């Protein structure tokens, strides 16, 4: 079981190199920082495992999987994403290898960008390429997307529809919220 | 100034040492594994051109600044609406402090910060916000700075939409909530 | 298994808010000379408490009595650097001091025991947590000493026994030179 | 002097970048002994940069060519952790290393590498020379202890005090060659 424990090192190494790079962003900008803030978490072994068996996946192939290591950007503003977007694609101590726009949104209201990363993790026996999932947010987007996932995982995946509906209701405020921040920024830009 | 850095020396360190106590209560939860009342933490310390600027504006003589009450000040952010009580009760509860005042929701406490010297009791402001309360309450403040403190009306008109969207963005959590807790 | 992990969330926040404070205390000085040059803690894993409680025969409703499930480690440049902790712990009015020992006056090393008033959601827990005052010379010596007693599961050879003691008298006059120089500059 | 912190950001955020990844050594190796005992980063201060900027014949033209503006510390437990330490550096891909200097082979020892880091900025990229010293731990004290000494005496220690550091660094070096034998003895296991 350390043998998980030895095989998810280089991942949390990934991701703490990958905190420290994607906070240095916001410090150069103290203007209007892009970022609010960066989070990242390696996936327990657990929730590994679980997804695996979900989606058709023999345990020696689970290194395929995009989101073993996983970071978020969190945005003040919804313009702020396709900026962060543009740094990501332009840095050269990673490679981006694949990307999907939900902000472009799922059934229920779910609003996030993704990408992931090739990362170049340098290791006592060389070179080791590590896939890391970054996901870019607004605020309002994000906290939608905590409840939503503390809900799935408090009805084990069968919200009951009353919630279900309020849910969906919540989305569309956060979407709103984001659109009346949007023309704020719109507005003080016409400088 | 180096008087300043000096003078500021006890707020820093108790805004740290508030600040680890606090992000305690969540992390004592998500062991529970039920749900925090506390989403996150943030403390700052006034930087010196603010505190006198502020010292200017409500007349405060530069040998009363300590009794300015948010010299040093954290911030408490909640998902929920329901969770501004819980973590209010939670701080009148503790006892490594005392809660002087009370009025986003806001109180001031007395830290009692010991240092080389003795004791020195620190006050401490402390907001608690729901997140999309914060959101919008940020934006806010910043408009206020960016235009001196004096918003143009074409702003502040979508400023107040922001506000009302962020308040029917709480009620839809909230409505989740009071439905899920009728278990 | 989920239990243990319970049991020690209390003794891991313990030890995350004395960091904070005693780290305050080189800020407070930092122009003038700290004491203190830095500041570790852990909480004992699950397998190193279970061990220490077979060794010294602890019963597993008893474990709470043990003094160091969490512990912080205090590191000074000086000899004299360690009083002046010591008695700076011993004026803080946010623990209380329970318990000492002084191996100071070859394994050199100053201990106490402090009782923290934890605040919890669920009221008070006032938790034992030890405090080891150390300085780097002494600390570098306990590391090496207690990796080797592992490593030989505490049946070191008379090779490595001999050299360890050679290593810590080395160390011993280190610190002893150190002093000198500490004794001459205050002498201003 | 608002110039000068901006001047500075893009050096502390190498050092930052390069604190988390050599500290992911010692994880790696944790099991193992680890030949890394903690890491420690600097950027210097505006004051001390200027003043070493030319007591030492650096015209502010060209302060960027200053080799430690940015610099890291690596602690070892033993003398022979510092060669494989520095053979780790050289191997890593994610910087190139542009100059070395060794005290290894006043009583200082220390072994220094310079390296040109690639940042990434907003801008593109910036490449800014950090350096990065090896040293044991017990070297790491009596250094420590002689820079603070040279920062209190404005760098000139009265012989009298400067004669005891010079046997407290042969005391130091006495440590560490007891340890060395110590590691040289296990290892022929």
């Amino acid at each position: 079981d350390d043998k998980w424990e030895r095989f998810l090192v280089p991942y949390r190494q990934a991701v703490e190199e990958l905190k420290v790079k994607l906070k240095g962003i916001r410090t150069l900008y103290e203007d209007h920082s892009p970022i609010e803030f960066v989070t990242g978490r390696v996936k327990p072994v657990a929730s590994i495992l679980e997804k695996a068996r979900r989606k058709s996946i023999p345990l020696h192939e689970i290194e395929t999987m995009q989101d073993i290591a996983g970071l978020r950007i969190m945005c003040q503003f919804v313009d702020d994403i396709q900026i962060v977007k543009e740094m990501l694609f332009a840095r050269k101590d990673f490679t981006v290898v694949d990307q999907r726009d939900y902000i472009a949104h799922k059934e229920s209201g779910y609003r996030s960008y993704h990408l992931v990363v090739l990362y170049p993790l340098q290791t006592v026996s060389g070179e080791k390429h590590v896939l890391v999932e970054i996901q870019i947010r607004t605020l309002a987007m994000n906290f939608w997307a905590t409840i939503e996932h503390s809900l799935n995982y408090k009805y084990s995946g069968n919200i009951p529809e009353k919630v279900k509906l309020r849910l969906q209701r919540a989305s569309e405020a956060a979407s709103r919220l984001d659109e009346e921040m949007s023309e704020i920024r719109g507005e003080v830009q016409e400088a």
